[PDB]
């Protein structure tokens, strides 16, 4: 049952690559980033291995190291060019590369991830390019595995995967969607202690329907149109079999800006024979409830009392939707459709209504409740009356004066969470938002803003990005040998991240705490979900630890030079 | 009882391949490839182009704010994809040399240990003494033809930096083959590092060399008579050894000491010397007469002072038949001390008295240009701007074209801009300089100053020395270079007052200097690669490295 | 001219293999035969290139290393059996393999070579196979420069190559000939001092006709009949082509053991194109001659006035024959044909006679005098009334006691010469020929056989195989960069060969001395071959050397252990 490994004695007729293993030295060992330990070679490590020579004769610490990447880094003026320096380093010297983002993960954060990691997604084509993550395509069909086995790592843990069809708020960047798994993944080493080399950034390219990347010479994905149902449904289901064959069923599988429609399929099928998990439905909806939780705790109430608002009704609206509703019914007893009676969302086509449901999506029928016709966020916000407006649109600037000074007008500080990403599609800024509420709105966004500063204080407006979550949430699945997700997880995340908002982030006017903290967040989020997972009996690594914390730090990636023959 | 290093051969495929520069073509692997080296996947679908990859590259190096950011990108990508920079710097050449080479490697050279660093070239240290030829062993290429090294005493005009002055080793090495089509496996960049006396870089915690100032006599003479020892058992006698940036005390030692056991050839000494020579007789057909007219002045009085001045004399002795010591009459040099003349022998350096001529002590370089009254101004002083206003003034008052040379590196060092020449000339100066300048406008006509950089002259040369096996290098060898270049200028580069071809051309004139090179190494049969053959330009042509991409599938 | 580098820089669309070269340490080192010391790893080395622990405490010299190998090849007791323990120690510890050999020459030399060679290439199929030399098959045309770049090693100096049609005298072993190169190139090293890595074994498979090897289940060859006429011509050409491109005009192509009629057209076609030599016809023809004027000094004569009966009529009996009559035309500058007047060779239907010439086969009819037809050599033996009976018949015990009664009863010192192989199939024995002769024979063989006694005297009989003559005219063709053979070279080595022949040997009977000398034999046929390719002015290494006979010594592979760091 637990150990069924008659799935796992079908490996006669599975592809394998026969691997060497040899001692690495001179530019062998330079080459390679896994040990590359540049100038911090000690003495005695470059007699070893025949540097001798091939570096100059001075030794630096792995500090000096990141004193120096930081000068340098500093002195470049695009932060696209400072995201270039960034990948770079981490395909050279990979224990360089973690302890400088950890040490200095406030001011790097939103060059290696949003908001510039979608520049570099549009542009990824152009970007000089050293090789990361593994690509499959429609011409890889009948041979995903023979793709699989040419990765040099077989003991995958994490895999985090897209098919580019909507990364972030900017639509579809077909093949050129990698720089997000890739940059999820660096996070979850860095933020949540998953070592390096069990990650395994994937992109599944079916084309694309972006006219300007067809059309321009440095795609670097097939150009053609998406495929779409009997086509693109066979090469996922030949790469969740071939995922399985390869790497098992405890292999946790990150989906990442795939469109409404493929994202819940995709959860559907594939909760059952595998682990899976979308960040954007499932790691959303969880940072999200914690911030509610946290903001609850400035200004008083319970998720029950509250009246929310969402622009943009696709996955992280709904997602987001029914794991507040749920909270709700756990602490309420209530019947779910009675949880979600307060719950709104307008979506391109205005106020989704029950009037309307004679032509709706099917995830959205829940939330068809009983209401006149709204063509506008404005004339929902102004009839709904709502305590809390949560943006999922992709659309910048949606947000209005209007709108925050009407949300300002009925709730004396309402609860305003700008989710999309990056900062140029933010339903609005840190400053609008302070400014139009005149200092009275408890607000949080996607992607990182400056404190904003008026009538003589500073808010510091936290960042209600699923990045808080996904790296504890992951840690925890692994460390627990969990086989399935469950929506109590999720909360379970949620409960531990808001259980860490103290007065140190509230004082400042920040729903959680600063990123300063995020490998403690990252333990007590792992802890949760593994302790959920034992209670729930989807765990595998049985007996459970007494200290399910203590446990999660120990097994967290450190990036510290060790010292080699 | 050698020492020896048990290397072991493995085809390249996956990761290896692109990791290992030599090889990887990174996307402009085709699909066929890929399947053949298990790189399906771990690149994405699409196939580029050798020349999609250069527009690709060009386009992102534009987008760097600063030369150092492109020097930055361009020795990133020399250590990812050898091939692509190669080719890239070729079709490139003219826009990406003062970024690679002068003036930009100076500061490359000042911020070396500052800059990040994907490693290149070997550094002998004082703590390699006992064990070079075990450092030698290191390097994973054992078919070695041309070295190029410095010690880092005097990079271009900066002075001392020490182990930090193997961005100029590594800069020459990538246009011997760039500019001369040498491979890039049989070149090695070294720099000996002894310690430096720059105190800034002393107390600076990013310097990559020992922190101790520069060993003198006995300790410095050891590590490089065992290196000299020990790069000859290793590599063999038909080595080529280019010297780069000593000080004037040492450079001649190691070119006296070593002209019978070794091929050894100094760029600022004989190299200099070759392209100046090249850019005189290249002057003398835009303006008429020959080098025994002339009057040469020059400020500074060190290796290329005294190296293009005797280099001069002898290509007169040659059109003259008259002996040296009478083609030095004509030749004047100007030191930190004023005018060098005879009077003051009684405490004058030795390398210097066969310039002393007959004159009563004068002060400055304007007072010597008012005397001397001299046809050829050559300035190399490692100081910028003391070819003033007065002095091209003077200069343009008595000689109708006169022939200003500012040779100092890099930019910041050069005697004179192009813009002060043809202004402080009123457009009738013949100019060329070290480092690279743009055009220069004076009423509705275009000035192209040519760049007298010994970069038109080494390329060629090493090939040439290479594809004859020269055992040795000849005085005769310099000027049959000089003839060949001068022999390149045509009125097309001439028109727009370059005495140089454009460095378009820079592979025509390394096979023509080659074939110049080797035809004077049989005619004075120092050469080994018997017989020689028939046509030695489409030899020299036909034994270039190209850098178009190999075939794997 | 001479540097014809136009062809070298129209390798552009050349296959090429991506080579990566790594420093060797552990089991990389271990099981790499060109560097892998077993025990004689010293112990700096074994801590150097972390073997400590692979490898017992016990640090051997080489020389206690060669005491232990003969030790425990004297305890099989097939000869089969030595040959593969053998060919085991050459593909494990190649320095230990040649210092051995070499040490060990007059011992081990019947066992790695003829005879015992030839059962090795009739039972290869069913051997313990680790992988020696290179085949190309019929089925790597269009592709058989992509076979040769699979080979590790760029720089080869002597290619020694067989179609497999005419192993020694046991005829057609199709793919199984592969024994011949890898034997002959071995003994290029022990023999020659030619360095292993510059030696290529390659095997031509184009189909074999023998029935036995076409039902044998372990034959390692095509199951077809040869390919003839055109199919067989354009891989060969092709073969020839490929060869040129990858490795050069200065490469030596040493065919072995074809059919006559290719054998030939091979010499003719490619003598202009290539440096190619032929070890049947070219090779035995050298040591034949040598032989001979070996001989001459012992009984006294010139080559003029004996008189020559061949049996067997093939590659070697009209191959050595033309090489007589041109070494008569220089001594006597007599037209060839009347060179040819004394020399008689019997094939399958008899003497050549002129008289059936009206259906010969061509490179015959210079052999075919005016005589009545004989039947039998026994005939032509008794009617010619020759002077020197050579036997190339590949028919063994055809040198029968009638043959040598009757040749020793007009001679009072009849010259027999028996080369065929292997031992089974030579045209008589050492004891036959000195006992049917009454110890009056002047005799040698191909294969070795042991000292003979008879009326209380000792009979060394020495070995005409062309193993004394091609490691030295091998090695003098490379150190002189020679394009070309001219006949004028295989004199030179006869000559030089001969011109070691001492009274020390010819005490004992034996024409030649002993193979404990073969280092100093090969140097000085390398200085006459290389003297002989200046003077021609075929050579390429200009200037020569001062003294050809020190320099060839210096060129000359040492298998003595290097020290590694």
């Amino acid at each position: 049952e637990k150990e069924q490994e008659e799935a796992a004695a079908a490996s006669e007729e599975l592809p394998v690559m026969p691997w060497a293993t040899s001692v690495a030295s001179g530019y062998t060992l330079l080459r390679d980033p896994h040990h590359n330990k540049g100038l911090a070679f000690t003495e005695e490590e470059r007699d070893g291995h025949y540097l001798r020579g091939l570096l100059p004769p001075a030794v630096l610490s792995q500090e000096l190291q990141i004193k120096k990447f930081m000068n340098t880094l500093r002195q470049y003026q695009t932060p696209l060019q400072r995201y270039i320096a960034m990948m770079n380093l981490q395909e050279t010297d990979e224990r360089l590369f973690y302890k400088l983002l950890i040490d200095n993960v406030v001011e790097l954060l939103p060059f290696v991830y949003t908001p510039t990691v979608g520049e570099a997604c549009q542009k990824y084509g152009s970007i000089f390019r050293r090789p990361q993550g593994l690509y499959v395509s429609l011409k890889d069909k009948g041979k995903v595995l023979e793709v699989l086995r040419n990765w040099p790592h077989r003991n995958i843990q994490v895999i985090c995967v897209t098919d580019g069809e909507r990364i972030l708020g900017l639509g579809d960047l077909g093949c050129q969607g990698m720089g997000i798994p890739v940059g999820k993944l660096a996070l979850y080493t860095a933020l949540g202690g998953v070592d390096p080399s069990v990650c395994l950034p994937i992109t599944i390219d079916v084309g694309t329907n972006n006219e300007k990347l067809l059309n321009d010479e440095f795609y670097i994905g097939l150009r053609q149109k998406r495929a779409t149902g009997e086509e693109y449904d066979e090469l996922i289901e030949e790469f969740m079999s071939a995922v399985k064959q390869f790497y098992g069923e405890k292999v946790l599988i990150q989906f990442e800006d795939f469109a409404n429609h493929n994202a819940f399929d995709l959860l559907e099928k594939y909760s059952k024979s595998h682990l899976v998990f979308n960040d954007d439905i499932q790691g959303t909806a969880s940072v999200v409830l914690a911030g509610l939780l946290a903001a609850l705790k400035m200004v008083g109430g319970t998720l029950a009392e509250q009246t929310y608002l969402f622009l943009g009704a696709g996955e992280a609206g709904t997602g987001i939707a029914e794991l507040i509703a749920l909270e709700i019914s756990k602490q309420t007893n209530a019947p779910i459709e009675e949880c979600r009676k307060k719950v709104w969302l307008v979506d391109s086509k205005g106020l989704i209504v029950d009037s309307r449901k004679g032509s709706l999506q099917p995830f959205k029928k829940p939330w068809a409740h009983e209401h006149e016709p709204l063509k506008t966020l404005y004339d929902a916000v102004q009839s709904i009356k709502p305590t809390v407006l949560i943006g999922t649109s992709g659309v910048g600037r949606t947000f209005t004066k209007e709108i925050i000074e009407a949300m300002s007008s009925f709730n004396e500080r309402p609860i305003i969470f700008s989710l999309s990403n990056p900062t140029s599609h933010s339903e609005c800024t840190a400053e609008q938002a302070y400014t139009w509420s005149q200092g009275r709105s408890i607000f949080a966004s996607g992607s990182p803003f400056a404190p904003v500063e008026y009538e003589g204080k500073t808010f510091v407006p936290g960042q209600s990005n699923n990045a808080y979550i996904f790296p504890g949430l992951g840690l925890g699945l692994v460390i627990s040998g969990a086989v399935r997700v469950h929506e109590d997880m999720l909360l379970a995340a949620s409960k531990a991240l808001a259980d860490q908002a103290t007065q140190d982030n509230f004082e400042k006017g920040s729903i959680f705490p600063p990123f300063t903290s995020i490998r403690k967040i990252s333990a007590h989020i792992a802890a949760a979900v593994a302790a959920k997972a034992y209670e729930l009996g989807l765990a595998t690594r049985l007996p459970p630890p007494s200290d399910l914390v203590k446990y999660a730090e120990n097994c967290m990636y450190t990036p510290v030079y060790r010292n080699y023959r």
